[PDB]
């Protein structure tokens, strides 16, 4: 079970782990329990492995889609905030962290992808995916490109796949039907085809990853990128003149991002649960704790009503909420990990031209429902 009489936290590398570390600091200065903040690579993958052995962090932060699986494997402790503490948070955010009716984590923030554009190359962002090719044609003549975003992570591409009808698991009478998947239907096929055509026709490259896309927009070479709130910090730092807005429509329907609820879970294997709960509910989940974190890497829309209230007014935040509203909150069922790996292969194989769209989506469909 290990741990000690201290706190070890694991959070993804794209989040404000230094803001989080500033918050451990006044936990410790006010308590004697020192907090250690780490951001291992693949932590979402590494957790189940080391926690399974009874070790790992005291507290783990990830989007809520991974939590149903952790809970089913028994890796998380059931938390118990009272109705007063519960009351401070938006209720749709506690729903995201419920597995078989029990709460298995504290909801922190509401994440949705947005279109980010360079106001200096493109004062007015395109309203449609369909006018992007033309747009690229024009910029390219000027040594630039219309759009670049991470193609290696299915999370970035799902909004387009889902726009005209693709879907993960059908939500039917209080639960998700694991055998009803919409990764190979006509909307999903139209969506991926459109993407592959972008590449085919040299508007985009099959290899773009997170770093390539980020450096491109931050250096002024591409006019738009698609990313979450956590990327805003580096943009600010590069001083590009950027706007954040709704994603473009495809076939007249809104792009539909999967929405993630950034969440903090307690290792079932920790000796520190009480410490952990003090920290979360009394240090981090305050206006002050959230703001130390948000000044490091922006969180998006926060689940704490009080702070959220001050947060947006911010047009970046308003846009985040609008894309979120057109999207769908992810399922947290154990099957989310099969879905993601199947959809990850499919896109890469289709973008790389190793498989046709029809072949890629069909394999994915089979893989998921097996
Ligand atoms: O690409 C699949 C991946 O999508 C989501 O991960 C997001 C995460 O929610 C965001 O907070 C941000 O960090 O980036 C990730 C994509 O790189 C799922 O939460 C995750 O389970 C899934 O594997």
């Amino acid at each position: 079970k290990i741990e000690e009489g201290k706190l070890v936290i694991w959070i993804n590398g794209d989040k404000g782990y230094n803001g989080l570390a500033e918050v451990g600091k006044k936990f410790e200065k006010d308590t004697g329990i020192k907090v250690t903040v780490e951001h291992p690579d693949k932590l979402e993958e590494k957790f189940p492995q080391v926690a399974a052995t009874g070790d790992g962090p005291d507290i783990i932060f990830w989007a809520h889609d991974r939590f149903g699986g952790y809970a089913q494997s028994g890796l998380l402790a059931e938390i118990t905030p009272d109705k007063a503490f519960q009351d401070k948070l938006y209720p749709f955010t506690w729903d995201a962290v419920r597995y078989n009716g029990k709460l298995i984590a504290y909801p922190i923030a509401v994440e949705a992808l947005s279109l980010i554009y360079n106001k200096d190359l493109l004062p007015n962002p395109p309203k449609t995916w369909e006018e992007i090719p033309a747009l690229d044609k024009e910029l390219k003549a000027k040594g630039k490109s219309a759009l670049m975003f991470n193609l290696q992570e299915p999370y970035f591409t799902w909004p387009l796949i889902a726009a005209d009808g693709g879907y993960a698991f059908k939500y039917e009478n209080g639960k998700y039907d694991i055998k009803d998947v919409g990764v190979d239907n006509a909307g999903a096929k139209a969506g991926l085809t459109f993407l592959v055509d972008l590449i085919k026709n040299k508007h985009m490259n099959a290899d773009t990853d997170y770093s390539i896309a980020e450096a491109a927009f931050n250096k002024g070479e591409t006019a738009m990128t698609i990313n979450g709130p956590w990327a805003w910090s580096n943009i600010d730092t590069s001083k590009v003149n950027y706007g954040v807005t709704v994603l473009p429509t495809f076939k007249g329907q809104p792009s539909k991002p999967f929405v993630g609820v950034l969440s903090a879970g307690i290792n079932a294997a920790s000796p520190n649960k009480e410490l952990a709960k003090e920290f979360l509910e009394n240090y981090l989940l305050t206006d002050e704790g959230l703001e130390a974190v948000n000044k490091d890497k922006p969180l998006g829309a926060v689940a704490l009503k009080s702070y959220e209230e001050e947060l947006a007014k911010d047009p970046r935040i308003a846009a985040t909420m609008e894309n979120a509203q057109k999207g769908e909150i992810m399922p947290n069922i154990p099957q989310m990990s099969a879905f993601w790996y199947a959809v990850r292969t499919a896109v890469i194989n289709a973008a790389s031209g190793r498989q046709t769209v029809d072949e890629a989506l069909k394999d994915a469909q089979t893989r998921i429902t097996k």
